[PDB]
């Protein structure tokens, strides 16, 4: 019985402990919640350089990786691009889109059964 | 004192529920949170820049859609195998001073009385 109440005792002492570290840690962990280029993983909102690429006849976004990024059709005249022209351009990655080349003749120069990304992107201004 | 184990298995309980519901709080918290980069414009030490090779200035710069040009240090160069022929890499930049072109004969091939930045800087490798 003595060792059951202090045992008791001892362990509540114990959840007390830990429901002041929790609630500290859960403020701690509200307060702390608060202009680069994206370079590898693309997500929406991500800053990225568009490039021009001329082996591929279109414009790609800057990448340190195989894979290969173009730029969409339609985003192109919205940034004052021309469908030579202008070497590179900085925008903000909007959508994008896994693609494959199945025609050996394509205008992304890519080999046949080559996979890339098409990535809607609009112009980004300093703010 | 079966009256007191009964008190105090009920408080324990009370804290310990207190203390799970923390948790499943804390759990929502980090469930509500959202989920390398490139420096462009102002450097400052410790910023992962892009080194390209210049070819009307004779040096490696830092890649700056900025009026104001950033040069490869001499004796960096060495140190992140480019020698004094990669056409692009990414380093960290460590130091950073800012000069003048005092002869129009200088290596940098930039009018008289041209200011810029002399980075020196170390190779970057990923984990």
């Amino acid at each position: 019985g003595a060792a059951r109440i202090m045992l008791l005792e001892r362990t509540l002492q114990l959840k007390e402990e830990e429901n002041k570290r929790l609630n500290q840690r859960l403020m701690s962990q509200s307060m702390s919640s608060v202009e680069k280029i994206a370079i590898r993983d693309f997500q929406v909102g991500d800053l990225v350089l568009i490039i021009l690429d001329e082996r591929h006849d279109n414009y790609v976004l800057f990448t340190v990786s195989p894979t290969l990024y173009f730029l969409h059709s339609e985003s192109l005249p919205a940034l004052d691009l021309k469908p030579s022209r202008r070497p590179w351009v900085l925008g903000k990655v909007m959508e994008k889109e896994y693609c494959q080349a199945k025609k050996a003749q394509n205008r992304f120069k890519v080999p046949l059964g080559t996979k890339f990304y098409r990535v809607k992107a609009v112009s980004w201004n300093k703010k």
